[PDB]
This record gives C-alpha cells, structure tokens and sequence, in this order.
C-alpha cells in the first residue's frame, strides 16, 4: 500500500541540449500546479468505474528526462525551500510533503502575484504542530458529533433524519473557522446549508437546547407565528453566541430558515450579511460579518443558481467581503453516481473561472481538517475573495434511513461496510502517540452519554398533548386604522428645489435638461407625473432618517426614459443623485440608494428579499423591467415571499414592482400574470394593487411604510400611461388629501338617478371608456375603479354601487383574455360577499393559450371590438 | 500609436544563480500562457473605468531578469520555432507575432497533452494567406451584411429590427464555419440564437427570401398553424441549403424558434441535435449534426440557465460531439456596462471550468475572423469537445432604434460616432495592395442594390390587405374516434416473460428478485401494480418498432423504489434491461432507453421537449422527483410547452409525469399545482389527467402514442397508491377492454333509485371515500371518479349523473385547500356545460397560503373532519 509510481530502471544521459536545471525546475512548477492530481484525499480506496481518469504523466521523472543517476547529484533551485542549491532527492522529498499527502491545493491560475506567493509560502511550510490541549479539544467534538447520531439511532429508529455519519470532521471544521473569526475581532457569522447534518449542527455548533430536539422527534413543534402551518425539523433556524476556547474573544453565530428546493437560500443569506453590515456602517475596511455557506456535492455542479450567485461577489451594490464555501463529497447523490452528475472532474470546478482558491482534504484526518479551515478564514480577511474548501467523505447508510443503497451501488458498499469510524482512529492515534491516557479516554465519553440520558429522561416525564387544529394567520398581526400620509406643502417645495441645486460645474444632458425643470415647476402649477409620483414618497421618507435602496435592471435611468434618479454631465461623467444629498443635509442619517442589477431574476429578487429579513426597518424594493419576466423568479416567489410567515414566523416588506399592459408589443411583453398572484392570495398574506394616479400610487407606498403590518406588496405599474396628460395629478392631492383610495366613484356624474348600467374596470383601460362615454354623451353609465384588488374592499364597492339605486346591470371590463387577469378571482369571490348585487357579465377577450397577439393590426381591432361590446 | 512598453535602460547582469537559458524559457510560458493579457483585439481605444485591470508585469523582460544587453546572445530554446538554439531578439518576435495581435488565445489550462500540443502547434504556424478569390469572397458578404442594414433603415425608419452594425463580420465567420462542416462531409447544422442581428442571419446564411421579410415589415406575416396567434418578427426560424463554394460538397441549415426570455433556447436546441442523431444512427464515430450556438455578452455571464447546460455535453444520454459557441462582445448591455454585469475578466470564463480552449478576435480582421471560424471546427471534429469564440466588436446605434445612448454612455459614443466601417475600410486595404481593381470594386456594390430594389418594387405592386380576426386553434388537429388500444393475450405472456429471460451468469439482488417473480406471474393470475402497468405500456410500443425514451432523477431504480427498468447483479455489477432485449429480438427496430438525469429541471425538461420536435415519431417522457420541483422550469413550460403551437405552429407530443398526493410528508412533498396548469390550458391546447387504476393509465398513454392529434399530455401519479391492493387490476383489462375512460360510474350500487347524494372525486381519496361507505352501509351515496380533467368531458358526466333520478345534492370532494386543486377550475365550467345540474358544495381543505401542513398528527386529524363532513 504505497501510493507512488516506483522508480524506473533506465541508462544515464548526457547533460546536453536543455540543461538539466531547466528540466528541475520545471517539476518543480509541475507539482506545484498538478500535483493535486495524485494526492491521498480520498478516504476509500474506490475510483468510480464511468468516470474518466486525467493524464499525469507530468508527475514522474522520466517526463523531464531526468534518471535514478540523478539523485545525488546538485542543482540550482533558485530559493526554493530557502535555498540556491539542492539535491534531486530533497527536491522530490519536500513537493511530495507538501501537495501530495492529506491537502490538495489549485492555487497557480491566480493571477495577482501577491497573492499566489502568499499561499505558496504557507502551503510549502507545512502544518504547525498542535498542542495536546488542543488536540483533546477536537476529540471531543469528534465525540460529540457520533455520540448524538447514535443516540438518535436507539431510540426513535424509523424516523428520517438525513445522518451526517461518514463525515463528522464537517463540526471541527466548522469550528476552527468561527473560532478564527472571533479572534480577528469581527461580529457575526451567517449560516446557510441543506438537509445534511442539520441536526448535528444546531446542537453543537449554534447551541440550540436539546429538549427542544427531542421534543420535535416525540410531535411537540414550537409555534413561530400564531395559527400557523409549520414545517419540517430540517428546515428551521437559530441564533446562539460563540466563546473562543483559548482566547478572550467572542462571536454571535445565526442559521437562517429554507425550503427543501435545494440551493435557493444562497442569494437569500447574500442580503441578509449585507443588510447587517450596512447597518454597523464600518466602512471599506469593515465587512464584519462572515457567510458561512455548505452544499452538497450533486447540487453543487448541477444547479445554475450556484454560479449565477457567485457572479454578484464583486459588484458596487452586492459586495460583502467574500464567502467560505464548504462542500461536503460524499460521492453520491440519492442512487446516482458522479459520472451521471457533472462533466467536470471536481465538484469545486467553477472556482476556476472566477479565479479563487481550493483546497481539497481528507475527512479521516481531523488535524489537517482543522488547519484548512483556519488557513481559509484568514485568506477571506486579507484578500476580500472566495474560497472553496472540498471535504472527500463518505455516506454510511442509505438517503434516509429507510433505504437499501447495495440494490444499485453494491461494489461501493462493500467498502463501506464494517469500517471503523473517525473518532475510533483518531483515539487510537493519540493512545499510540502518548498524547492521552485511557482514564481520559474513557471520560469523554461517559460524561457526553450521561449528559443526554439525564435530558432525555426530563423530556419523558411531562405527558404528550393531542393535536390540535391550525387556525390561521388572517388576524394576527394589526391594520394602521387612521392614520394619514399627506405631506406639508413646504415639505413638497423642498423636494421639488432638489433638482436645481446641482453641484459646482455639473450641467445635465439636453435631453434630461426639460424633465429636471418640469420637476422643479410642477410642484406648484401641477402636472406631475406617474414617476416623479413615485421619487416623491421616496425621497419624503429618506428625508424622515430612513434606508431606502431600489434595485433592478436599468433602474436608474428606467427602462422607459422616465426615472432619472442619477444623472451624467456628457463632458466630464460626473454623477448626481438629488434625492440622496437633500436626505443627508437633514440630520436624520437618511439614504436613497439606487443600484444597476445584473441579468439575474432568480438571484435578483432573493438578493433583495434577504435584504428585507436582515434589517426590518428598511424600505427595499425590486423592479423587472417587464413583469413578464417574473416567472425566472418563481421558486423565490411560492417559497419565501407568498408562504414564509405561515410556515416559519419569518415576515418581511418587500415591494414588488412589475410593468403591465396590453399595447400590441406582443405576447412577451404584455401581461405580469395577475391571476397566478391571486391564486397565491389566502390568510391576508399578502397585498395585490394596481392604481391609476400618480397620487394614489405616492398614498399607497407611504401607508406600507408607515404602518406595523409587515407583509409583502405587488404593485402592477404602467407603460404607456407614464405620459398620458389625462392622468397627471395636482399639489393638492399629496398635501391636502389625507388617505388612499381602494375604491375611485366615477367623477362625470351629473344625475344619479339616471343610471342604469355600472363598469367596474381596474387600470389604463379607464382613460379609454371615459373618453368614449364623454364622446357619445352618455348619461346612463357610470365608471368606477378598483385600485386594491386583494384584499377585496367589498364595503366601499357595496356603497358605491348603494349610490346609483336604478342601476340594473353590472359589467365587469378587463383587456386580459377570459382565462387571465382578474375576472376569475372576482366572479368566486364577490358574489358571495355583496349578497344584493346583480349578477355580473364580463367583457374582456377571448381565452388564449397565450398572453397576447403577435399583430398590431389585429391588437388594435381587438380593443374597437372590445369597447363597442361594453357600450352595448 | 505603439501597442508594447519601451525597452527600458539598465546595466547587464552576471550569469549567476539561475542561468540565463531558464529565464528565457520562463519567458516563452509566460506568453504562451499570458499573452492574451496585452493583445489588440479592441476595435475601439477604450477602457472602461469601473473595471479592475490584472497584473502583467510577467511579460516584460526586466522581471525574469534580462536586459537589453541580451538581446543579440544565443540561447537553448529547446525546439521552439523548429530550431534547437536562438537569439533573443528572434524569440521575441515570434512570441508578439503568435500571441499579441489580433488574435488572442487561452488553452494552458488543458490537462491533456496532445490536445496542448495540437493547439500549440497550429498557432505558432500562423494564419495562411488567402488567394485573391477568397478575398473576394469575404467582402461580398461584408457588403452584404452593410448593405442590408441601411436598405432596411431607410424604408422604414422607426421600426424595431436590432440591427447587427457594428458587427458584420459574424457574417463571414458563421459562413466559413459552415463551409468547414461540408468539406468534412458532415449532414446538417443546427443554430440557435437572440435578437440581435436575426434578419440579416435569416437571409445571408440560411437562405429566406427577400419578398418574405419585406412583407412583414409591411403587417403581413406567414401564419403557422390555422387560427394562431403569432410572434414578432425576430423570433421566427427557417431552413434551406448550402453550397461550398470552392468545393463539391453541400450542408442542410437549420434555425430553430425561441421567445423574448434569454438563454432558453440552449437545451432545447441540444435535445434537436441528440434527436437528429440518433435518427442517422452511424455510431459513436458519428456525431454528424452540428450544433452552433449565439449569446451575448451580458446574458452569457449572468443567466444561470448556460453553464447548466454545458454540464451535459460528456453525460451518456445527452452526448452531441460538442458545440460550437460565439459571444458577439459588443462591450454594453441595453443600458449596462460590463464593470455592473460580471465579477469575470472576460465574459467567457466559464470555459475555464470545463477545460476548454477560448479564441478572442478582433471584429476589424476579417481575414483572422474567418481562419478562427475554420480552426474551431476543426478542433471539434478531432477531440468532440466544446469550444468558445469571443469577437470582440461594438454597438452602433442604441439598443433600439429609437433609444439614445448618449444619456448614459457620453465617453464611449465620443470614439464610436463617426468611424468607418468594416467594409470600408478591408476595400482600402486590398485596393493599396494590388488584390483588387477599382471596377471591380464598384460592381460588387451595384449589383447587389439592384437586386433588392428590383424585389422591394415587386412586393409594393400587390395591395395591402386589411386586419382580420384570429379563429383559434381548438379544431385544427382531429381526435382519434374509434380507435383500440387493447394488446392480445400472447402478447401480455410474452412481456411478463421477458422477466424470466436473464442472461447466462446473471443473478438479481435479493430484494429485486420478488418483484421480478410477480412480474412474470401476474400476467395470468392477476393483481398487476401502478409501475408495471407503466412498463407494460411503454413495452409494448417499442415492440412494434418505436424509440421509447425515458428520462428523470433516479428514474431507473424509481424514486419509491418502484420501477426496476435496470437491474444490476451483485456479484459482479453487470447490467439487464428486459424490455430493451425483447423489442430488439422481434426484427422491427425497436430501442427502450431509460436515463438517469443529472439534478437540474430547467434544463432536464427543455432537453426532452427538445428531443419531442426534432424527432415527431418518438414517445418521450420526463419526470420529476416529485412535482413540487417542477415550478424550477416554469420558463419552459409557459414558454414552450404550453403555447408553442398557437405562436409558431410548432407541435409536441411530451409526456410528463409528475407525483402528487397528500399524505402529510409536508409542503414540499405534497402538490403538484393541478391548478396552475389548468389555468393555462385553453383551445384544447394539452390534456390534463389524474388516473386511479393501472389498466387505464395504461390506456391512456396507448391512445396518446397511437393517435394523430400532436399535442402534450400532462399526467399526476401516485405515491403511497403504488402499492394499494385495492386499485390493482385483472389481465382482462389489458386484454378485453377495448377503450381508454374518462368517468368511472360507482361499481358498489345495489340499487340506482335510492340515491339522493352524488360525490365527484378525483385520485386517491376514492378508496377513503369507498371504504367508508362500505363500513357504515350507505346505500344513498354514488361515488364517481373523473379520469380526465381537460378537456372536461361533460357529456359522460351528464350521463352519470341521469341514471340516478331522484338525487338532490351534488358534492365535489377533494384533498387540497380551497384555492387550489380542480376546484376553482370545475365551480367555473361545469354549471354552464350541464344547465340542469343541481348547485355543487365543496368539501374540501380551507384556503391556506402554503400548500400543506408540517406536522404529521394535524394531517391526520384534519383527513378525518374532511371525510365526517362528507357523510353528512
Ligand atoms: C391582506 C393583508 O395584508 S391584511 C388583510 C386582513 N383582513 C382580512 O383579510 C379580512 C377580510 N377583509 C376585509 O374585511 C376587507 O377586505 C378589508 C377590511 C381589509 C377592507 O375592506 P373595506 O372596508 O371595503 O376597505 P377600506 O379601504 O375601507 O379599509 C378600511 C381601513 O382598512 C385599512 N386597510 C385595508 N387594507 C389595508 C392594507 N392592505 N394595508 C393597510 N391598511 C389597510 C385602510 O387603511 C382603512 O383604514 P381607516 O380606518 O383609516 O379607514
Ligand atoms: C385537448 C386536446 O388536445 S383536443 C380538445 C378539442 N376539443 C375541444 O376542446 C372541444 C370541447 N370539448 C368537448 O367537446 C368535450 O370535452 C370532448 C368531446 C373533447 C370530450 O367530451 P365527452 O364526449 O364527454 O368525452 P368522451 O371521453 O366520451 O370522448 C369521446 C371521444 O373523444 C375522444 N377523446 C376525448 N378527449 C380526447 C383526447 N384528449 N385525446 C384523444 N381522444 C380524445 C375519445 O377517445 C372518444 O373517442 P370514441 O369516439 O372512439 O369513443
Ligand atoms: C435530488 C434530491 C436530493 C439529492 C441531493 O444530493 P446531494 O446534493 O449530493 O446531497 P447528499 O444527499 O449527498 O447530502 S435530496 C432531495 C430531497 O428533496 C431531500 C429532502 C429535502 O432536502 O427537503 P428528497 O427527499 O426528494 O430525496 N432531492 C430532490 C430535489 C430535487 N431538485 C431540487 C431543486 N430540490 C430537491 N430537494
Ligand atoms: C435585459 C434585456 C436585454 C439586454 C441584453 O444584453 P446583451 O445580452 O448584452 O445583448 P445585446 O443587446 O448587447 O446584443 S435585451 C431584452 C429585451 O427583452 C430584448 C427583446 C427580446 O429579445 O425579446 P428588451 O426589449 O426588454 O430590451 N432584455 C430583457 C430580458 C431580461 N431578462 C430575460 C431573461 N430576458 C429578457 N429578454
Ligand atoms: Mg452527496
Ligand atoms: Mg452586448
């Protein structure tokens, strides 16, 4: 069992041609960059039959010509090992110790030369001797890992737990690296993983109390909100603090929640660090919280998420110092093998194309374990980059611990089968050394089994509860009733003056130039705008001390030339942001932050969602530059944003942004799906609008960030309307007006008592049946809006419809075809609760398979047929 | 204007230490892996601001320790350049002409030494020069390209048409990559591709005419299926022939459709190719189908969907030979420069992590633009790996036509109004060199603008036609009335048998081999099971000649444990496929293939609807672990399966099989979302089912495979029902009835006139439902079971509901919340279809806003109260 090709018989050569120090030399840059190829990384002695094996011939002497003659024999090295000169023999030696024993290094595609020296000097040094202190120290978290899985084993046998038995180094090393931390003086560490050892962790690295587990396992699950759903045991969270062993120092560790779709929390735990570091506001030489991130080996190299996360690592509004990756090999996914998985030959292989380090280590060596983790915690702390750490494991038992994996990997488990564990080798080692004496042996282990029988026991005495019926979530937390969202009118002028007060040489561009000094006349003659609605309520509560941040594609200027939120001097690029620097000449520490996203939907929105969770007095939002692009976002939108409340008490404000409209653009750029919201709609989860002024709009934003309700908001905002002079809205509508509106009267009402047929329309198509009806000189109609379709404002429609007491018909008018939009929600739902209502009649267009048409053509004799049919 | 740094002034150096042959030969690696650091392959003198700029410091000569004073000295170089000593001068220049022009090239990072040395080899050679022919050639289609541009631009001048100036050179490389593929005899290629620059790829390299596209831009478009919809103009396909122009040989071209949303059309493209190849069937030295692939710059580095898919290019089942990408690196966004778009140097990194080679070129050479087409194409004919083009080139005008990129990007559009194009200036260059004349010249312009002005005349003779109304597209397949689907008895025997047939030293594992026993004894005793009711189906349809394709996550073992299409010996690992061997011993050609797929959604299920289109006359089926993960490739269904049909006329037979139930595993274990999908379903766009017995899941999938109506079929399965013995089936069932059904009537009625209560159920709950009414003998209850649920069959529903003449009530029972499951979708339609039905009452689940429950013991008190209310 020796691991090296042998030595070879051949005749000497002569020293002629290439020299024979070129030829030292390059073995030495070829272990250096390849030499990770043969090293003893794998704790079985297995190579998976499917998989090709790559060439590395570069690795033997024979490749440089070089000969057995030459052993002895004394060449120019060229500083290295700290040395000019060398034998062969101490040359193979010290490459050999240092890239092909228990760690393997990829390090030389790095193209800063500062940084490959710093990591070839530390890997070519070699791994310090530890103390016996702390050697006993990683005995008993080695203990404590098998202790707990074998405990869970006896006593509850069928139930499913996901073991982490076959790699139980993951606690050690999970430990060294938060015990790094706390001794470089930072605040806090975020974790985020899967299903794998879940358990385990809590228990002995967060600090979660262990009745609390066994409770889980005998049907007693805490409540996270009341009357909610719940979920499973290995998709919960915690928080818990740190104290450093050998040191003064201490740390706040925190585990975030996560549904069973696998790599979805990785944005989602990128915004949570991020918001917490803006929050200490420690500058660029801060970034003192740490993500900590695990996955699992299949996951890893499939899933697109993964890279298209890590693609945001250094970006102006996304940075956060780097992330500790951690994946765990245990070289298999469910029943299916790694040439069935990736066409990679590592797992780890995408680190390469953003030019970071990995280091691969055995999971049977827990001190070579323990230095990876420290040597990669202090490489995040000088070099703000990511590092990948692969940990080659094994599984013991089958997925679960219901399943037989001999059926379709009988070769594999024959290895496996009957092997002794981790923590029987390391004790063994340090009984052999003289390192630790039987008594202590023996100590550290009854002492932990005494530890969780005395607990268990506790847990049995008090008696199980019954089930209990779930309730529901509608009630639980608190409306804003009266309270008013105007703003002065010298509050108004102020913001309006913003956009005068440019810097010292700056000029705008001569397109821009107009829309700044519309801006700043409006706010007393009138005329405002569906933009400058929106910048209005943002600015007036970054004004009152608050962090604003707004996020998407091309969202500064706006996908229609309609935002301008920064604007560039052509003849210098300098930039300007009004909003921020009125907010920041105020002394409440306000922000306006406005970011360029990358072409992401997936990662976009979670990044943002996480941002809600990790500071909860923030106002955040996400813009789509179509809404119809929505739909690459959807795992984001069933499993976090519609459903986290119910399932684990973890609330958040984030706003939606999402352009609609049907203007003969064609079926991709039409509709944001409006009836897949709806669906998603129950227990008041969420808000659902859709306003037609530019006023109601600054109401609506302004209420949410008022109020103490802390749930989500779609808002389906416009397209063609963004400059339509009928929609425009006056001063006295922000400063005067004290409310929103759910429900809008039909304002062109001279008698009611003539009216006969009520329209209730939501959206731009309003401003196309008042211009038909002023047109045709109809008395007989009467045209009312509704603003906040969920939830449903059943008592305002109710007095509306109350004030016209001859009508006869009710028409509900949509553009979306039958199958789309809202009628579907509405034709369930309202009847039932406006008992004395006519029966309703829809007029919209036909069902569809798709969105919308193709044609201009034949969008436009579609609304002339649409219109004609609602004026009889 | 000169590219290198300055020679700088020093003293010379002893020959001490490290000899100065090492250094010289540190030098060459330096280049050869480097060199692309320092190449001029930017049209544009620009630097974008924001960006980090890497170390090369590597590439000057003082820092390996050299000097001026070196230069005329000779050196050992070790077979560079074909000679075995050189001076320093001359190493030099072969290095800058090789590796820092304008071609730039990435391919150290290779493991394998004789692809290196192949690379090495071909670029150090040089780029051969061209006869005067060829260069003719290249700039007939440069004129092309131009000219087709500003036709369009002065015809129409506001509309939408994402021009390719700034680009043309495309034109050329994508036509000597072609050319390349016919001179190696190869049978078809296959492109892929966005929005910009389609139009001009339309009718320059695929062959569309002219008269085609000048109607649509007049408002009349080509329709594809009766009663469509349509797309816009920019995201339609073709295909027609090409020639080689100084050769004999002759290639087919092919351009697939796509929607708006980016990167989707990667795997579907890949599923056509592995379709196409596997129709020739010429083996593992094949691979004649060839797949060339456009992105853009931004997309290529943020969607997550792209290296998702190159993941698949070595897997068993998804093999095409390799493919072909081109990055067209216009250097911006829409309003997005690269310094917010990537955390790569290049956009093209990604290849790094798969190992393979990366060629950057300058769009201003089109004489080195059309050799790297050549080289690539080569390169994967011998090795059949993939390979990446960058051509590096800018945008000329906006994103559009009628945006204005001054706004956002002053300095950048400073250097990019007012340059010369391409074309002109490679006429400058050959009319200085003596390649060309000047009458010459000018024709090449003239007679191509006489050719498209002759066809523009001839298009406006014919008169404009007037909009029309789209019909639908309900009734333009016809359903298959009258057809059978039972097999004979002889058959049955034989299939049960192919069970017994293993080959020569072949065992199965001790608990498979039960499960093959009951397979063979089943055919004629009975109590046949869900999974080989699925087997039998599939089996039998390859019997008769058919490529029977099955695809998923554990799919061969089966998710429960259930399939076993794969059996694997213990002993020596050696592999049985029963049902593979019996089709290929009946002399019609038949293959059943069963593939495990790598964990990934997005681009599992676009493979096989891709696979579904390139081949009509295969069954194809893909699978999900559960269907809750399905809602990770919405893109695709909403996109592709779901409207593809009513877009472009593009027709599918997919099959999808996705498990549901509610057994109280929690809330991603649990719902499918029947009524998501049934809200997209409209003109009889796909069926929807949800089977209860073996037999007619069985029929079911025959009638689809059978019949001549080319549309999807979505079908929800079992979990726990897998192995129910009530729901198992007779012999007779496969053998004696004849048809598929749709509503099973209640077969435990004594007595039709004492019935006063229907209930209407789908799925599993009947055989709750049904053991209840048994234990408590309700003799005024009928159970009826809905099979299909789209389209409705409300005529057999009618008849059911006519033979019990004095009920009163109508109940409609399902397991899921209120506001999801078949409900919201039936309380709609159903009243309509049948006038004189009694009003239905639910029983269901309340409305809840995640799918399920995550407690166990709530799940089973909640069953309970859902089945009391149902029997009063
Ligand atoms: C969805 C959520 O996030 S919370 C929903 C919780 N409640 C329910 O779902 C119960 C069922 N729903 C209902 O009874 C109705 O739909 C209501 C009460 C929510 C609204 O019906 P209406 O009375 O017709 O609407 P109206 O606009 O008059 O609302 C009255 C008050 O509710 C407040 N309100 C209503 N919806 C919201 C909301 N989403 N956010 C904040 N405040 C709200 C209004 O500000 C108003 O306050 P006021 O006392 O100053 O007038
Ligand atoms: C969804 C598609 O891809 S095709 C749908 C096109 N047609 C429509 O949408 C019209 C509206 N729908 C209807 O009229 C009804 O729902 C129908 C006719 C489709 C079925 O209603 P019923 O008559 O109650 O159902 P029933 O099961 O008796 O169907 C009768 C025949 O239709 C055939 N059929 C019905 N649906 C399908 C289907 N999805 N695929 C193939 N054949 C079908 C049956 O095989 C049967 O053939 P037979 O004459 O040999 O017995
Ligand atoms: C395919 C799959 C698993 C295999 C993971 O393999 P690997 O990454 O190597 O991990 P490890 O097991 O080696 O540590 S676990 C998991 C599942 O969902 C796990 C349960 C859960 O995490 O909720 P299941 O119950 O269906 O098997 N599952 C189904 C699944 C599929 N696709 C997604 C996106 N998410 C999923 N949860
Ligand atoms: C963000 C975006 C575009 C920029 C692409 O830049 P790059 O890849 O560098 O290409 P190029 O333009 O430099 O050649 S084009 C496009 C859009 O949808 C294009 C239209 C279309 O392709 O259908 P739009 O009309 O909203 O701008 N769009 C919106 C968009 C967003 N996200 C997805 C998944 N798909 C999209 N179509
Ligand atoms: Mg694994
Ligand atoms: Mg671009």
């Amino acid at each position: 069992n020796v691991p090296y090709t042998p030595m070879r018989w051949a005749q000497d050569v002569p020293n002629t041609g290439v020299d024979k120090n070129t030829r030292v030399m390059q073995l030495i840059e070829a272990y250096r960059s390849r030499g990770h190829l043969i090293a003893d990384t794998n704790p079985l002695s297995w190579v998976q039959p499917g998989m090709p094996v790559p060439d590395h011939r570069d690795l033997d002497i024979e490749t440089h010509n070089l000969t057995i003659w030459d052993l002895d024999r004394t060449f120019n090295v060229g500083g290295f090992g700290g040395k000019e000169t060398m034998t062969l023999r101490e040359v193979l030696s010290r490459l050999r110790a240092a890239y092909t024993l228990k760690v393997g290094s990829e390090y030389t595609h790095i193209l800063d030369r500062d940084e490959r020296t710093w990591l070839q000097d530390r890997l070519e040094a070699g791994m310090p001797k530890p103390t016996q202190a702390e050697q006993k120290y990683i005995l008993q978290k080695l203990n404590a890992a098998e202790a707990f899985e074998n405990f869970l084993q006896t006593k509850y046998v069928g139930q499913k737990r996901f073991s982490l038995e076959g790699a139980e180094a993951l606690i050690p090393l999970m430990d060294s690296a938060i015990d790094t931390a706390a001794g470089q003086g930072l605040d806090e560490v975020v974790i985020g993983m899967p299903h794998r050892g879940r358990l385990n962790v809590l228990f002995n690295i967060v600090g979660k109390p262990l009745a609390s587990i066994f409770n889980e396992f005998e049907g007693q699950m805490e409540q996270g909100q009341i009357g909610g759903s719940g979920d499973v045991k290995y998709h919960l969270g915690s928080e818990g603090q740190h104290l450093q062993m050998f040191g003064d120092g201490e740390i706040k560790v925190s585990l975030t929640a996560n549904p069973s779709h696998l790599e979805a929390v990785n944005p989602v735990m990128e915004g949570i660090v991020r918001a917490k570091q803006d929050y200490l506001d420690k500058g660029v030489d801060g970034k003192t919280v740490v993500p900590l991130l695990l996955h699992g080996d299949a996951a890893f190299a499939g899933l697109g998420i993964v890279p298209e996360t890590i693609n945001l690592a250094k970006l102006r509004g996304y940075d956060v110092g780097g992330t500790i990756h951690i994946v765990v090999n245990n070289q298999i996914g469910f029943t299916t093998t790694p040439d069935s998985s990736r066409s990679m030959h590592y797992a780890t292989d995408y680190a390469k194309a953003f030019g970071c380090p990995v280091f691969h280590v055995n999971g049977d060596d827990p001190e070579a374990v323990v230095w990876v983790g420290q040597l990669a915690t202090e490489y995040r702390r000088r070099f703000g980059k990511d590092v990948f750490i692969d940990l080659v494991c094994y599984r013991l038992r089958g997925h679960n611990e219901a399943d037989d994996p001999s059926m379709t990997q009988p070769k594999m488990y024959e290895l496996i089968t009957g092997r002794e564990t981790v923590r029987a080798q390391y004790t063994e080692d340090l009984l052999g050394r003289g390192d630790l004496s039987n008594e202590d042996a023996e100590a550290v282990v009854r002492d932990f089994h005494d530890q969780m029988e005395s607990v268990f026991n506790e847990v049995k005495e008090g008696g199980k509860k019954q089930a209990e019926a779930q309730t529901g979530i509608t009630g639980s937390q608190k409306l804003p009733h009266g309270l008013e969202t105007n703003i002065s009118r010298e509050e108004l002028l102020e913001l309006g003056q913003a956009f005068a007060n440019t810097p010292e040489g700056f000029n705008y561009h001569p397109r821009v130039a107009p829309v700044a000094k519309k801006r700043v006349s409006s706010v007393t003659e009138g005329g405002i705008d569906w933009a400058w609605g929106e910048l209005l309520a943002f600015g007036s509560l970054a004004n009152s001390g608050r962090l604003v941040r707004l996020a998407g594609e091309d969202s500064r200027r706006g996908t229609f030339t309609q935002r301008h939120a920064v604007a560039i001097d052509p003849a210098t690029a300098e930039e300007f942001n009004p909003l921020h620097e009125l907010a920041q000449s105020k002394g409440n520490n306000g922000k306006f932050l406005v970011y360029n996203s990358a072409l992401t939907e997936y990662a976009g929105m979670g990044f943002e969602y996480g941002y809600s969770v990790g500071n909860e007095d923030s106002i955040v939002a996400w813009e789509a530059q179509f809404g119809d692009f929505a739909n690459g976002a959807q795992t984001i939108i069933d499993e976090y944003v519609s459903s986290g409340e119910a399932k684990w008490g973890q609330t958040s404000k984030l706003i939606l942004l999402l352009p609609h409209g049907y203007e003969g653009q064609g079926p991709d750029h039409s509709s944001a799906r409006i009836e897949r919201f709806l669906q998603l709609c129950a227990e008041g989860s969420m808000t659902v609008a859709q306003p037609s002024t530019p006023a109601n709009h600054f109401h609506l934003l302004r209420r949410h960030a008022l109020s103490d309700l802390k749930r989500p908001l779609v808002i389906f905002t416009p397209k063609s309307m963004l400059r339509n002079k009928a929609a425009a809205s006056a001063p006295e509508d922000f400063t005067e007006v004290t409310k929103f509106q759910s429900v809008i009267n039909d304002p062109n009402v001279a008698d009611a008592a003539k009216v006969k047929k009520v329209m209730l329309v939501s959206g731009k198509l309003y401003y196309e049946l008042a211009k038909r009806k002023e047109k045709d000189g109809r008395d007989d109609i009467a045209i009312v809006r509704i603003e906040m379709l969920h939830p449903i404002p059943f008592n305002r429609i109710s007095e509306a419809l109350a004030g016209y007491p001859n009508a006869e018909e009710v028409l509900f008018v949509q553009d979306e075809p039958a199958n789309q939009g809202p009628w579907p929600f509405y034709q369930e739902h309202l009847p039932e609760l406006i008992p004395n209502m006519p029966k309703m009649r829809r007029v919209s267009r036909r069902a569809q398979s798709s969105t919308a048409t193709g044609v201009a053509k034949v969008h436009q004799l579609e609304e002339k047929q649409l219109i004609d049919e609602a004026f009889e």
